[PDB]
Protein backbone atom coordinates (compact mmCIF):
# COMPACT_ATOMS: atom_id res chain seq x y z
CA UNK A 1 0.00 0.00 0.00
CA UNK A 2 1.39 2.88 -0.82
CA UNK A 3 2.41 5.89 1.56
CA UNK A 4 2.30 2.85 4.46
CA UNK A 5 5.49 2.32 7.10
CA UNK A 6 4.41 -1.07 7.45
CA UNK A 7 7.49 -2.65 8.94
CA UNK A 8 9.27 0.38 9.49
CA UNK A 9 10.25 1.85 12.94
CA UNK A 10 10.72 5.95 13.76
CA UNK A 11 11.39 7.93 16.24
CA UNK A 12 10.21 11.36 17.17
CA UNK A 13 11.46 13.53 19.41
CA UNK A 14 9.20 15.80 22.03
CA UNK A 15 6.41 13.50 20.81
CA UNK A 16 4.75 13.63 24.14
CA UNK A 17 2.23 16.46 23.15
CA UNK A 18 1.65 19.20 20.41
CA UNK A 19 3.02 18.71 17.20
CA UNK A 20 5.14 15.71 17.82
CA UNK A 21 2.57 13.35 19.57
CA UNK A 22 0.48 13.85 16.32
CA UNK A 23 3.56 13.23 14.35
CA UNK A 24 3.87 9.70 16.74
CA UNK A 25 0.71 8.73 16.56
CA UNK A 26 0.19 9.18 12.32
CA UNK A 27 3.46 7.27 12.22
CA UNK A 28 1.44 4.34 13.92
CA UNK A 29 -1.44 4.81 11.86
CA UNK A 30 0.61 4.54 8.59
CA UNK A 31 1.98 1.27 10.07
CA UNK A 32 4.90 2.50 11.67
CA UNK A 33 6.52 1.38 15.38
CA UNK A 34 7.13 4.43 16.88
CA UNK A 35 9.45 5.63 19.33
CA UNK A 36 7.49 8.75 21.50
CA UNK A 37 10.49 10.14 23.20
CA UNK A 38 9.62 12.99 25.83
CA UNK A 39 11.76 14.99 28.72
CA UNK A 40 9.23 15.88 31.08
CA UNK A 41 5.61 15.19 30.00
CA UNK A 42 5.93 11.05 30.98
CA UNK A 43 1.99 10.66 31.78
CA UNK A 44 1.20 12.01 28.25
CA UNK A 45 3.94 10.25 26.40
CA UNK A 46 2.44 6.87 28.02
CA UNK A 47 -1.04 8.42 26.51
CA UNK A 48 0.37 8.23 23.10
CA UNK A 49 1.93 4.78 23.23
CA UNK A 50 -1.03 3.54 24.45
CA UNK A 51 -2.70 5.19 21.69
CA UNK A 52 -0.67 3.60 18.88
CA UNK A 53 -0.91 0.41 20.62
CA UNK A 54 -4.49 0.74 20.29
CA UNK A 55 -4.79 1.76 16.49
CA UNK A 56 -2.94 -1.59 16.33
CA UNK A 57 0.94 -0.90 15.91
CA UNK A 58 3.57 -0.74 18.75
CA UNK A 59 5.30 2.14 20.57
CA UNK A 60 7.62 2.55 23.56
CA UNK A 61 8.26 6.15 25.62
CA UNK A 62 11.41 6.70 25.94
CA UNK A 63 13.19 9.65 28.32
CA UNK A 64 15.86 11.96 26.84
CA UNK A 65 16.92 14.98 27.53
CA UNK A 66 17.54 16.32 24.00
CA UNK A 67 20.04 19.16 25.46
CA UNK A 68 22.30 16.39 26.63
CA UNK A 69 24.16 14.75 23.65
CA UNK A 70 25.21 11.78 25.47
CA UNK A 71 21.41 11.14 26.55
CA UNK A 72 20.80 11.42 22.49
CA UNK A 73 23.20 8.87 21.63
CA UNK A 74 21.47 6.70 24.92
CA UNK A 75 18.18 7.37 23.03
CA UNK A 76 19.38 5.78 19.75
CA UNK A 77 20.55 3.20 21.28
CA UNK A 78 17.65 2.25 23.63
CA UNK A 79 15.35 2.75 20.18
CA UNK A 80 17.54 0.51 18.62
CA UNK A 81 17.64 -2.41 21.40
CA UNK A 82 14.05 -2.23 21.65
CA UNK A 83 12.84 -2.62 18.04
CA UNK A 84 16.03 -4.35 16.35
CA UNK A 85 16.26 -1.31 14.13
CA UNK A 86 15.53 2.26 12.96
CA UNK A 87 14.41 3.57 9.56
CA UNK A 88 12.78 7.01 10.99
CA UNK A 89 13.67 10.27 12.73
CA UNK A 90 11.57 12.97 13.36
CA UNK A 91 13.90 15.71 15.04
CA UNK A 92 10.53 18.04 17.13
CA UNK A 93 11.45 19.04 20.71
CA UNK A 94 11.67 23.15 20.80
CA UNK A 95 11.30 26.28 22.70
CA UNK A 96 10.19 29.21 21.71
CA UNK A 97 11.55 32.94 23.15
CA UNK A 98 10.91 36.71 22.70
CA UNK A 99 12.48 39.13 23.38
CA UNK A 100 14.11 42.60 22.31
CA UNK A 101 17.88 41.98 21.12
CA UNK A 102 19.12 44.61 23.84
CA UNK A 103 17.82 42.27 26.65
CA UNK A 104 18.72 38.62 25.22
CA UNK A 105 20.94 37.33 27.78
CA UNK A 106 24.04 34.35 27.32
CA UNK A 107 21.20 32.43 29.42
CA UNK A 108 18.23 32.70 27.10
CA UNK A 109 20.28 32.17 24.15
CA UNK A 110 22.06 28.80 25.15
CA UNK A 111 18.77 27.71 26.45
CA UNK A 112 17.15 28.03 22.99
CA UNK A 113 20.22 27.09 20.90
CA UNK A 114 20.93 23.95 22.95
CA UNK A 115 17.58 22.75 21.98
CA UNK A 116 16.33 24.35 18.94
CA UNK A 117 20.09 23.76 17.10
CA UNK A 118 22.73 21.83 18.89
CA UNK A 119 19.97 19.17 19.72
CA UNK A 120 18.49 18.40 16.60
CA UNK A 121 22.27 18.37 15.04
CA UNK A 122 22.75 15.80 17.04
CA UNK A 123 19.81 13.76 16.74
CA UNK A 124 20.29 14.24 12.52
CA UNK A 125 24.22 12.97 13.83
CA UNK A 126 22.76 9.95 15.73
CA UNK A 127 19.90 9.37 13.45
CA UNK A 128 22.60 9.05 10.59
CA UNK A 129 24.62 6.52 12.75
CA UNK A 130 21.63 4.46 13.39
CA UNK A 131 19.17 4.38 10.35
CA UNK A 132 19.40 1.40 8.16
CA UNK A 133 19.54 2.27 4.53
CA UNK A 134 16.72 3.89 2.83
CA UNK A 135 15.95 5.76 5.64
CA UNK A 136 14.23 9.42 6.35
CA UNK A 137 15.56 12.01 8.75
CA UNK A 138 13.26 15.19 9.23
CA UNK A 139 14.05 18.37 11.48
CA UNK A 140 11.80 21.43 12.69
CA UNK A 141 12.11 24.86 11.41
CA UNK A 142 9.58 27.75 11.73
CA UNK A 143 7.89 30.02 9.38
CA UNK A 144 9.53 32.71 11.46
CA UNK A 145 12.90 31.19 9.86
CA UNK A 146 12.95 32.63 6.51
CA UNK A 147 9.09 33.91 5.56
CA UNK A 148 7.51 35.48 8.24
CA UNK A 149 9.33 38.61 10.26
CA UNK A 150 8.02 39.40 14.24
CA UNK A 151 9.59 42.00 15.93
CA UNK A 152 11.54 40.55 19.16
CA UNK A 153 11.86 37.21 17.92
CA UNK A 154 15.37 37.49 16.32
CA UNK A 155 16.92 34.38 18.57
CA UNK A 156 14.22 31.92 17.98
CA UNK A 157 14.20 32.88 14.27
CA UNK A 158 17.81 32.30 13.84
CA UNK A 159 17.81 28.89 16.12
CA UNK A 160 15.28 27.77 13.09
CA UNK A 161 17.45 29.35 10.32
CA UNK A 162 20.64 27.33 10.90
CA UNK A 163 18.13 24.24 10.53
CA UNK A 164 17.25 25.17 7.20
CA UNK A 165 20.85 25.71 6.09
CA UNK A 166 22.04 22.35 8.02
CA UNK A 167 19.35 20.11 6.28
CA UNK A 168 20.42 21.14 3.02
CA UNK A 169 23.90 19.91 3.98
CA UNK A 170 22.60 16.95 5.84
CA UNK A 171 21.53 15.56 2.50
CA UNK A 172 24.22 15.31 0.99
CA UNK A 173 26.28 13.48 3.84
CA UNK A 174 23.40 11.24 4.39
CA UNK A 175 23.00 10.32 0.81
CA UNK A 176 26.03 7.98 0.82
CA UNK A 177 23.16 5.41 3.02
CA UNK A 178 20.20 6.52 1.03
CA UNK A 179 18.85 8.50 3.85
CA UNK A 180 16.69 11.62 3.09
CA UNK A 181 16.79 14.76 5.14
CA UNK A 182 14.53 17.26 5.02
CA UNK A 183 12.62 19.70 7.56
CA UNK A 184 8.79 21.31 8.13
CA UNK A 185 8.50 24.52 9.02
CA UNK A 186 5.06 25.11 10.74
CA UNK A 187 3.37 28.67 11.11
CA UNK A 188 1.18 29.18 13.88
CA UNK A 189 0.34 25.85 14.98
CA UNK A 190 -2.37 25.35 18.11
CA UNK A 191 -0.26 23.82 20.63
CA UNK A 192 0.73 24.66 24.27
CA UNK A 193 3.39 26.91 22.48
CA UNK A 194 1.03 28.47 20.57
CA UNK A 195 -1.48 29.83 23.46
CA UNK A 196 1.66 30.27 25.79
CA UNK A 197 3.06 32.95 22.94
CA UNK A 198 0.35 34.33 20.67
CA UNK A 199 0.09 37.64 22.69
CA UNK A 200 3.43 38.38 20.98
CA UNK A 201 2.74 38.26 17.54
CA UNK A 202 0.24 40.77 17.56
CA UNK A 203 -0.02 44.57 18.19
CA UNK A 204 -1.65 44.98 21.34
CA UNK A 205 -1.61 41.24 21.95
CA UNK A 206 -2.42 41.32 25.83
CA UNK A 207 -5.77 42.98 25.30
CA UNK A 208 -7.47 40.45 23.62
CA UNK A 209 -8.39 36.88 24.80
CA UNK A 210 -6.85 33.82 24.50
CA UNK A 211 -9.47 32.60 21.52
CA UNK A 212 -9.42 35.93 19.69
CA UNK A 213 -5.68 35.89 18.98
CA UNK A 214 -6.33 32.16 17.92
CA UNK A 215 -9.35 33.50 15.60
CA UNK A 216 -6.82 36.24 14.15
CA UNK A 217 -3.91 33.62 13.54
CA UNK A 218 -6.69 31.61 11.57
CA UNK A 219 -7.80 34.50 9.11
CA UNK A 220 -3.63 35.32 8.47
CA UNK A 221 -4.41 31.83 6.25
CA UNK A 222 -6.05 32.80 3.22
CA UNK A 223 -8.18 29.51 4.33
CA UNK A 224 -8.99 31.07 7.66
CA UNK A 225 -8.48 28.08 9.73
CA UNK A 226 -6.04 27.70 12.27
CA UNK A 227 -2.99 24.91 11.57
CA UNK A 228 -3.29 22.35 13.65
CA UNK A 229 -0.97 19.42 14.77
CA UNK A 230 -2.43 16.67 12.28
CA UNK A 231 -0.98 19.21 9.76
CA UNK A 232 2.08 19.15 9.98
CA UNK A 233 1.93 14.92 10.83
CA UNK A 234 0.49 14.96 7.36
CA UNK A 235 2.99 16.14 5.71
CA UNK A 236 5.53 14.28 7.75
CA UNK A 237 3.69 10.90 6.95
CA UNK A 238 4.70 12.21 3.57
CA UNK A 239 7.89 12.64 3.32
CA UNK A 240 9.01 9.68 5.66
CA UNK A 241 7.25 7.48 3.08
CA UNK A 242 8.57 5.72 0.08
CA UNK A 243 6.79 8.12 -2.16
CA UNK A 244 8.48 11.31 -0.81
CA UNK A 245 11.95 10.11 -2.07
CA UNK A 246 12.67 12.59 -4.20
CA UNK A 247 11.88 15.44 -1.78
CA UNK A 248 15.40 16.09 0.16
CA UNK A 249 17.31 18.69 1.06
CA UNK A 250 14.22 20.85 1.53
CA UNK A 251 12.48 22.77 4.10
CA UNK A 252 8.94 23.20 3.43
CA UNK A 253 7.02 25.82 5.12
CA UNK A 254 3.56 25.04 6.28
CA UNK A 255 1.49 27.79 7.39
CA UNK A 256 -2.02 27.42 4.88
CA UNK A 257 -0.86 30.32 2.14
CA UNK A 258 -0.33 32.65 4.76
CA UNK A 259 3.51 33.44 3.63
CA UNK B 1 31.70 67.74 -7.20
CA UNK B 2 29.82 64.90 -5.22
CA UNK B 3 31.70 62.47 -3.52
CA UNK B 4 29.49 59.31 -2.08
CA UNK B 5 29.46 57.15 0.69
CA UNK B 6 32.06 58.93 2.98
CA UNK B 7 32.19 58.37 7.17
CA UNK B 8 34.51 61.09 7.70
CA UNK B 9 33.19 62.02 11.76
CA UNK B 10 32.54 58.87 12.27
CA UNK B 11 33.40 56.07 14.24
CA UNK B 12 33.46 52.19 13.54
CA UNK B 13 34.44 49.11 15.11
CA UNK B 14 35.26 45.58 13.24
CA UNK B 15 35.92 42.52 14.80
CA UNK B 16 38.85 40.19 13.87
CA UNK B 17 40.23 43.06 11.59
CA UNK B 18 43.59 42.12 12.44
CA UNK B 19 43.76 40.21 8.88
CA UNK B 20 41.72 38.66 6.13
CA UNK B 21 38.18 40.08 5.85
CA UNK B 22 38.62 42.18 8.76
CA UNK B 23 41.87 43.98 8.14
CA UNK B 24 40.54 45.06 4.63
CA UNK B 25 37.08 46.08 5.80
CA UNK B 26 38.97 48.20 8.96
CA UNK B 27 41.36 49.67 6.63
CA UNK B 28 38.53 50.51 4.00
CA UNK B 29 36.17 52.63 6.59
CA UNK B 30 39.14 54.59 7.33
CA UNK B 31 39.81 55.49 4.05
CA UNK B 32 36.25 56.49 3.91
CA UNK B 33 37.25 59.09 6.49
CA UNK B 34 36.01 57.11 10.26
CA UNK B 35 38.00 56.54 12.93
CA UNK B 36 38.11 52.64 13.85
CA UNK B 37 38.35 50.33 16.49
CA UNK B 38 40.24 47.45 15.41
CA UNK B 39 39.99 44.59 17.21
CA UNK B 40 41.88 41.19 17.57
CA UNK B 41 42.01 37.87 19.83
CA UNK B 42 45.82 36.55 18.93
CA UNK B 43 46.68 38.53 15.88
CA UNK B 44 48.38 41.60 17.59
CA UNK B 45 51.29 43.11 15.17
CA UNK B 46 49.07 42.38 12.12
CA UNK B 47 46.25 44.85 13.90
CA UNK B 48 49.00 47.33 15.25
CA UNK B 49 49.50 47.18 11.07
CA UNK B 50 46.25 47.71 10.60
CA UNK B 51 46.13 50.53 12.91
CA UNK B 52 49.27 52.21 11.28
CA UNK B 53 47.86 52.02 7.72
CA UNK B 54 44.54 53.30 8.90
CA UNK B 55 46.70 56.95 10.67
CA UNK B 56 49.06 56.56 7.22
CA UNK B 57 45.32 57.49 5.53
CA UNK B 58 44.93 60.47 7.70
CA UNK B 59 42.27 58.91 9.87
CA UNK B 60 42.72 57.45 13.35
CA UNK B 61 42.61 54.17 14.91
CA UNK B 62 43.00 51.95 17.92
CA UNK B 63 43.50 48.09 18.55
CA UNK B 64 41.84 46.24 20.73
CA UNK B 65 42.43 42.55 22.00
CA UNK B 66 38.93 40.90 22.96
CA UNK B 67 38.04 37.26 22.72
CA UNK B 68 34.57 37.15 21.06
CA UNK B 69 33.99 34.10 22.10
CA UNK B 70 33.73 35.89 25.51
CA UNK B 71 30.44 37.87 26.00
CA UNK B 72 31.70 39.88 29.34
CA UNK B 73 34.46 40.71 26.46
CA UNK B 74 31.99 41.82 24.35
CA UNK B 75 30.92 43.99 26.68
CA UNK B 76 34.50 45.22 27.70
CA UNK B 77 35.32 45.80 24.05
CA UNK B 78 32.56 48.35 23.40
CA UNK B 79 32.77 50.11 26.62
CA UNK B 80 36.40 51.00 25.71
CA UNK B 81 35.70 51.86 22.14
CA UNK B 82 33.52 54.20 23.42
CA UNK B 83 35.72 55.78 26.03
CA UNK B 84 38.47 56.30 23.64
CA UNK B 85 36.90 58.05 20.77
CA UNK B 86 33.52 59.34 22.71
CA UNK B 87 30.76 57.41 20.24
CA UNK B 88 30.23 54.84 18.22
CA UNK B 89 28.74 54.72 14.72
CA UNK B 90 29.29 51.31 12.96
CA UNK B 91 29.91 48.03 14.00
CA UNK B 92 30.54 45.32 11.83
CA UNK B 93 31.02 41.76 13.17
CA UNK B 94 33.69 39.63 10.93
CA UNK B 95 35.22 36.83 13.55
CA UNK B 96 34.81 33.55 12.17
CA UNK B 97 36.12 30.12 11.88
CA UNK B 98 35.32 27.53 9.04
CA UNK B 99 35.02 23.81 9.59
CA UNK B 100 34.26 20.54 7.56
CA UNK B 101 33.50 17.32 8.54
CA UNK B 102 30.62 14.57 7.86
CA UNK B 103 27.63 15.05 10.07
CA UNK B 104 28.41 11.01 11.00
CA UNK B 105 31.91 12.89 12.85
CA UNK B 106 31.16 16.40 14.12
CA UNK B 107 31.33 16.42 17.61
CA UNK B 108 30.12 18.40 20.62
CA UNK B 109 33.39 20.49 20.88
CA UNK B 110 33.47 20.97 17.43
CA UNK B 111 30.10 22.33 17.28
CA UNK B 112 30.90 24.17 19.98
CA UNK B 113 34.04 26.24 18.71
CA UNK B 114 32.10 26.87 15.62
CA UNK B 115 28.92 28.03 16.86
CA UNK B 116 30.43 29.91 19.51
CA UNK B 117 32.47 32.44 17.45
CA UNK B 118 30.66 32.50 14.30
CA UNK B 119 26.41 32.42 15.97
CA UNK B 120 26.51 33.18 19.47
CA UNK B 121 29.69 35.38 19.38
CA UNK B 122 28.02 37.73 16.31
CA UNK B 123 24.48 37.52 17.89
CA UNK B 124 26.21 39.55 21.14
CA UNK B 125 28.48 41.73 19.52
CA UNK B 126 25.08 42.92 17.60
CA UNK B 127 23.42 43.12 20.98
CA UNK B 128 26.03 45.73 22.86
CA UNK B 129 26.66 47.41 19.15
CA UNK B 130 22.55 48.31 19.60
CA UNK B 131 23.32 49.47 23.06
CA UNK B 132 26.36 51.38 22.29
CA UNK B 133 25.62 52.65 18.95
CA UNK B 134 24.18 56.30 18.23
CA UNK B 135 20.81 57.27 16.59
CA UNK B 136 21.17 56.15 13.05
CA UNK B 137 24.09 53.98 13.24
CA UNK B 138 25.19 50.90 11.43
CA UNK B 139 25.61 47.02 12.49
CA UNK B 140 26.76 44.37 9.89
CA UNK B 141 27.37 40.58 10.53
CA UNK B 142 29.09 38.23 8.25
CA UNK B 143 27.34 35.26 7.05
CA UNK B 144 28.05 32.99 3.80
CA UNK B 145 27.22 31.68 0.46
CA UNK B 146 27.38 28.33 1.96
CA UNK B 147 24.44 29.79 4.24
CA UNK B 148 21.40 29.34 1.46
CA UNK B 149 23.18 29.61 -2.10
CA UNK B 150 25.93 27.39 -2.05
CA UNK B 151 25.93 23.37 -0.73
CA UNK B 152 29.17 21.52 0.06
CA UNK B 153 29.48 18.13 1.92
CA UNK B 154 30.57 18.02 5.16
CA UNK B 155 30.28 21.52 5.53
CA UNK B 156 26.66 21.52 7.52
CA UNK B 157 28.46 22.76 10.89
CA UNK B 158 29.44 25.68 9.57
CA UNK B 159 26.50 26.31 6.88
CA UNK B 160 23.93 26.26 9.73
CA UNK B 161 26.46 29.02 11.72
CA UNK B 162 25.36 31.05 9.10
CA UNK B 163 22.37 30.82 8.37
CA UNK B 164 21.28 31.92 12.04
CA UNK B 165 22.98 35.19 11.27
CA UNK B 166 20.71 35.52 7.95
CA UNK B 167 17.68 35.05 9.81
CA UNK B 168 19.33 37.46 13.13
CA UNK B 169 19.90 39.95 10.62
CA UNK B 170 16.45 40.15 9.47
CA UNK B 171 14.37 40.27 12.68
CA UNK B 172 17.52 42.67 14.61
CA UNK B 173 16.64 45.42 11.65
CA UNK B 174 13.07 45.15 13.27
CA UNK B 175 14.12 45.61 16.78
CA UNK B 176 17.02 47.95 16.12
CA UNK B 177 15.00 49.93 14.30
CA UNK B 178 13.68 52.18 17.68
CA UNK B 179 17.35 53.85 17.07
CA UNK B 180 17.37 54.29 13.67
CA UNK B 181 20.06 51.44 13.23
CA UNK B 182 19.98 49.15 9.80
CA UNK B 183 21.45 45.91 10.32
CA UNK B 184 22.57 43.83 7.61
CA UNK B 185 24.73 41.16 6.71
CA UNK B 186 27.83 40.28 4.01
CA UNK B 187 27.75 36.81 2.85
CA UNK B 188 31.04 36.31 0.81
CA UNK B 189 31.76 33.31 -1.36
CA UNK B 190 35.45 32.18 -1.63
CA UNK B 191 37.70 34.83 -0.83
CA UNK B 192 41.29 34.90 -0.81
CA UNK B 193 42.61 34.84 2.31
CA UNK B 194 43.95 32.18 5.38
CA UNK B 195 40.35 30.62 5.45
CA UNK B 196 40.25 30.72 1.64
CA UNK B 197 43.01 27.80 2.04
CA UNK B 198 40.77 25.69 4.53
CA UNK B 199 37.79 25.79 2.22
CA UNK B 200 39.30 25.75 -1.36
CA UNK B 201 39.68 22.07 -2.18
CA UNK B 202 35.97 21.35 -0.74
CA UNK B 203 34.74 24.57 -3.07
CA UNK B 204 35.83 22.47 -6.26
CA UNK B 205 34.93 19.53 -7.60
CA UNK B 206 37.95 16.81 -6.88
CA UNK B 207 39.43 19.78 -4.59
CA UNK B 208 41.92 17.15 -2.92
CA UNK B 209 43.59 16.21 -6.83
CA UNK B 210 44.51 19.71 -7.31
CA UNK B 211 47.34 22.06 -6.44
CA UNK B 212 46.27 25.44 -4.02
CA UNK B 213 47.58 27.07 -7.37
CA UNK B 214 44.97 25.38 -9.77
CA UNK B 215 42.68 25.10 -6.71
CA UNK B 216 42.39 28.99 -6.48
CA UNK B 217 42.37 29.72 -10.45
CA UNK B 218 39.77 26.76 -10.77
CA UNK B 219 37.19 29.42 -7.83
CA UNK B 220 38.38 32.41 -9.82
CA UNK B 221 36.14 30.35 -12.67
CA UNK B 222 33.32 29.65 -10.51
CA UNK B 223 32.55 33.23 -11.02
CA UNK B 224 31.34 34.76 -14.90
CA UNK B 225 33.81 37.49 -14.36
CA UNK B 226 36.85 34.84 -14.54
CA UNK B 227 38.31 35.82 -11.61
CA UNK B 228 38.31 35.55 -7.65
CA UNK B 229 36.80 37.61 -4.49
CA UNK B 230 39.07 39.49 -2.23
CA UNK B 231 38.77 41.24 0.83
CA UNK B 232 38.61 44.34 -0.72
CA UNK B 233 35.29 43.35 -2.83
CA UNK B 234 33.75 42.99 0.45
CA UNK B 235 35.31 45.52 1.99
CA UNK B 236 33.57 47.80 -0.60
CA UNK B 237 30.09 46.60 0.27
CA UNK B 238 30.51 46.74 3.43
CA UNK B 239 31.71 50.18 3.40
CA UNK B 240 28.19 51.17 0.86
CA UNK B 241 25.89 49.35 3.44
CA UNK B 242 27.60 51.47 6.52
CA UNK B 243 26.83 55.09 4.72
CA UNK B 244 24.26 56.98 4.81
CA UNK B 245 23.52 56.31 1.08
CA UNK B 246 22.79 52.84 2.03
CA UNK B 247 20.06 52.92 4.53
CA UNK B 248 17.24 51.85 2.42
CA UNK B 249 18.99 48.28 2.44
CA UNK B 250 17.71 47.29 5.82
CA UNK B 251 17.11 43.30 7.07
CA UNK B 252 19.19 41.59 4.28
CA UNK B 253 22.07 39.78 3.54
CA UNK B 254 24.05 40.19 0.50
CA UNK B 255 25.64 37.18 -1.25
CA UNK B 256 29.20 38.34 -2.36
CA UNK B 257 30.53 35.57 -4.85
CA UNK B 258 31.01 37.52 -8.46
CA UNK B 259 27.85 36.19 -9.54
CA UNK B 260 28.91 32.47 -8.49
CA UNK B 261 25.53 31.67 -7.36
N1 LIG C 1 3.11 25.73 17.54
C1 LIG C 1 3.70 26.65 16.74
O1 LIG C 1 3.09 27.68 16.45
C2 LIG C 1 5.07 26.46 16.12
C3 LIG C 1 5.49 27.34 15.13
C4 LIG C 1 6.72 27.15 14.52
C5 LIG C 1 7.53 26.11 14.92
N2 LIG C 1 7.13 25.28 15.89
C6 LIG C 1 8.04 24.18 16.28
O2 LIG C 1 7.36 22.90 16.38
C7 LIG C 1 8.06 22.12 17.37
C8 LIG C 1 7.11 21.60 18.41
O3 LIG C 1 6.29 22.71 18.81
P1 LIG C 1 4.96 22.51 19.66
O4 LIG C 1 3.98 23.56 19.17
O5 LIG C 1 4.50 21.09 19.72
O6 LIG C 1 5.60 22.92 21.10
P2 LIG C 1 5.10 22.57 22.61
O7 LIG C 1 3.63 22.33 22.72
O8 LIG C 1 5.77 23.55 23.53
O9 LIG C 1 5.83 21.18 22.80
C9 LIG C 1 7.23 21.15 23.06
C10 LIG C 1 7.73 19.73 22.85
O10 LIG C 1 9.15 19.73 22.89
C11 LIG C 1 9.54 18.82 23.93
N3 LIG C 1 10.73 19.25 24.69
C12 LIG C 1 10.89 20.40 25.36
N4 LIG C 1 12.09 20.42 25.95
C13 LIG C 1 12.72 19.27 25.66
C14 LIG C 1 14.03 18.67 25.97
N5 LIG C 1 14.90 19.35 26.74
N6 LIG C 1 14.29 17.44 25.48
C15 LIG C 1 13.40 16.79 24.71
N7 LIG C 1 12.19 17.28 24.38
C16 LIG C 1 11.82 18.50 24.82
C17 LIG C 1 8.38 18.73 24.91
O11 LIG C 1 8.41 17.55 25.68
P3 LIG C 1 8.33 17.53 27.28
O12 LIG C 1 6.98 18.13 27.68
O13 LIG C 1 8.46 16.06 27.59
O14 LIG C 1 9.55 18.26 27.80
C18 LIG C 1 7.23 18.77 23.92
O15 LIG C 1 6.98 17.45 23.39
C19 LIG C 1 9.11 23.00 18.01
O16 LIG C 1 10.38 22.67 17.39
C20 LIG C 1 8.70 24.40 17.64
O17 LIG C 1 9.85 25.24 17.50
C21 LIG C 1 5.92 25.42 16.49
N1 LIG D 1 37.45 33.61 3.17
C1 LIG D 1 36.29 33.09 2.74
O1 LIG D 1 36.24 32.42 1.71
C2 LIG D 1 35.00 33.30 3.47
C3 LIG D 1 33.85 32.88 2.83
C4 LIG D 1 32.63 33.06 3.46
C5 LIG D 1 32.57 33.67 4.70
N2 LIG D 1 33.68 34.07 5.33
C6 LIG D 1 33.52 34.71 6.65
O2 LIG D 1 34.22 35.95 6.65
C7 LIG D 1 34.65 36.28 7.98
C8 LIG D 1 36.13 36.62 7.94
O3 LIG D 1 36.79 35.55 7.27
P1 LIG D 1 38.32 35.48 6.81
O4 LIG D 1 38.22 34.86 5.43
O5 LIG D 1 38.93 36.81 7.05
O6 LIG D 1 38.95 34.39 7.83
P2 LIG D 1 40.49 34.33 8.33
O7 LIG D 1 41.35 34.82 7.20
O8 LIG D 1 40.74 33.00 8.98
O9 LIG D 1 40.48 35.41 9.53
C9 LIG D 1 39.70 35.15 10.68
C10 LIG D 1 39.52 36.39 11.55
O10 LIG D 1 38.62 36.07 12.63
C11 LIG D 1 39.23 36.48 13.84
N3 LIG D 1 38.94 35.62 14.97
C12 LIG D 1 39.10 34.28 15.06
N4 LIG D 1 38.79 33.84 16.30
C13 LIG D 1 38.44 34.92 17.02
C14 LIG D 1 38.01 35.18 18.39
N5 LIG D 1 37.87 34.14 19.27
N6 LIG D 1 37.77 36.46 18.74
C15 LIG D 1 37.92 37.49 17.88
N7 LIG D 1 38.30 37.33 16.60
C16 LIG D 1 38.56 36.09 16.14
C17 LIG D 1 40.72 36.38 13.61
O11 LIG D 1 41.46 37.16 14.57
P3 LIG D 1 42.83 36.67 15.28
O12 LIG D 1 43.76 36.41 14.15
O13 LIG D 1 43.25 37.85 16.15
O14 LIG D 1 42.40 35.46 16.08
C18 LIG D 1 40.81 36.86 12.18
O15 LIG D 1 40.84 38.27 12.16
C19 LIG D 1 34.34 35.06 8.82
O16 LIG D 1 33.16 35.31 9.59
C20 LIG D 1 34.06 33.95 7.84
O17 LIG D 1 33.14 32.99 8.36
C21 LIG D 1 34.89 33.90 4.74
O1 LIG E 1 1.49 33.57 13.79
C1 LIG E 1 1.18 33.45 14.98
C2 LIG E 1 0.10 34.27 15.56
C3 LIG E 1 -0.62 35.33 14.79
C4 LIG E 1 0.04 36.04 13.77
C5 LIG E 1 -0.60 37.07 13.08
C6 LIG E 1 -1.89 37.42 13.44
O2 LIG E 1 -2.58 38.42 12.81
C7 LIG E 1 -2.52 36.74 14.48
C8 LIG E 1 -1.89 35.71 15.16
C9 LIG E 1 -0.22 34.09 16.92
O3 LIG E 1 0.39 33.20 17.71
C10 LIG E 1 1.40 32.39 17.29
C11 LIG E 1 1.99 31.48 18.16
C12 LIG E 1 3.03 30.66 17.72
O4 LIG E 1 3.61 29.80 18.62
C13 LIG E 1 3.50 30.70 16.40
C14 LIG E 1 2.94 31.58 15.47
O5 LIG E 1 3.39 31.62 14.20
C15 LIG E 1 1.85 32.48 15.89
Amino acid sequence: IPGRLDGKVALVTGSGRGIGAAVAVHLGRLGAKVVVNYANSTKDAEKVVSEIKALGSDAIAIKADIRQVPEIVKLFDQAVAHFGHLDIAVSNSGVVSFGHLKDVTEEEFDRVFSLNTRGQFFVAREAYRHLTEGGRIVLTSSNTSKDFSVPKHSLYSGSKGAVDSFVRIFSKDCGDKKITVNAVAPGGTVTDMFHEVSHHYIPNGTSYTAEQRQQMAAHASPLHRNGWPQDVANVVGFLVSKEGEWVNGKVLTLDGGAA
